[PDB]
């Protein structure tokens, strides 16, 4: 394969451990759903430059949610909405202010770690979970596949572009 591995079509599959996921974000609403069923639900939302506050409707894992949103950038703004029980309120984790337009996710070390900040300095942060195999994912753009030992590229690629 090439090292930079896709892209690849949305599709539904359990990640591999030890590869960051690379999504190419060409729309606004719902980027990833992401869960277990268990302990672990992130969607990630996509919202356009230039928003103010407004309420939207999402639907994440099967459910009509309501989330309030805003961005005042430039830049694209995604939001990290988690759950880490199925009766709990999606809260706003997380958020990820990209030029690129571009969102990582990465199965490695016992966690799940994603991409966070504000290019061209985004960096990475993990999320625990009792469930790690478990975890699927739906993406609904296309997505790249980059192992995780060539981070510093997906680094790059996050906070640079392809
Ligand atoms: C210390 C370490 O290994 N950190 C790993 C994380 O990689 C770091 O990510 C931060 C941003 O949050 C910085 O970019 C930092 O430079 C990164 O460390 C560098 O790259 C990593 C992959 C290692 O090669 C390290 O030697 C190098 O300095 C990484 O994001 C997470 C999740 O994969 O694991 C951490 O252990």
């Amino acid at each position: 394969g090439s090292m930079l591995d896709g892209p690849y079509q949305p599709t539904t599959f359990t990640p591999p451990s030890d590869y960051w996921i690379l999504i190419n974000s060409n729309t606004n609403g719902v980027v990833y759903e992401s869960t277990n069923n268990s302990d672990f639900w992130t969607a990630v939302i996509a919202v356009e430059p230039h928003v103010d506050p407004v309420d939207r409707q999402y639907n994440v894992f099967g459910e009509n949610k309501q989330f309030n949103v805003r961005n005042d950038s430039d830049k694209w703004k995604f939001l990290e909405m988690f759950r880490g029980s199925s009766q709990n309120d999606f809260y706003n984790r997380r958020t990820l202010t990209s030029n690129t337009r571009l969102v990582g996710i990465l199965k490695y070390g016992g966690r799940i770690w994603t991409f966070h900040g504000e290019t061209p300095r985004a960096t990475t942060d993990s999320s625990n979970t009792a469930n790690l195999n478990g975890i699927s994912i739906t993406i609904h753009s296309e997505f790249y596949i980059i192992p995780r030992s060539q981070e510093s590229k997906c680094n790059e690629y996050i906070n640079n572009g392809l």
